[PDB]
């Protein structure tokens, strides 16, 4: 899915894969994140909205019509 | 997806996921399955033609308009 997790540092880090998901106790979404690299030992509940799905650019001006 | 692998016995075998998909030398199609209950070591390579998707029965003659 080309997906990547912002660090603390607001460098992006690829994901391997998204093991499991799950409502915190402060009802908010976690994945629990593979990270491309590692194994499971490794594996992390990170928050969703640091979790970013990137894709191929696409110009707002692009082609025959708008 | 809920898949199941057919075995030797015919009886069929709940798949937890599709780990990895790979040709073979005779030139077919094979998965490597994480199989329910299990862990990644005893994940093994199957040939696709055993791999059945099973979804609920739908009636030729189900509902209002054929």
């Amino acid at each position: 899915e080309n997906l990547y997790f912002q660090g603390a540092s607001g460098d992006l880090y690829e994901v391997e894969r998204i093991v499991d998901k799950r409502k915190n106790k402060k009802g908010k979404w976690e994945y629990l994140i593979r990270w491309k690299g590692y194994g499971s030992t490794e594996d992390t509940w990170e928050p969703e909205h640091h979790l970013l799905h990137c894709e191929e650019f696409i110009d707002e001006f692009n082609g025959l019509h708008m």
